[PDB]
């Protein structure tokens, strides 16, 4: 999947 992440945006 995609998603940001816990405290970053690496957005995949």
């Amino acid at each position: 999947y995609c998603k940001f992440e816990x405290a970053t945006f690496x957005s995949c």
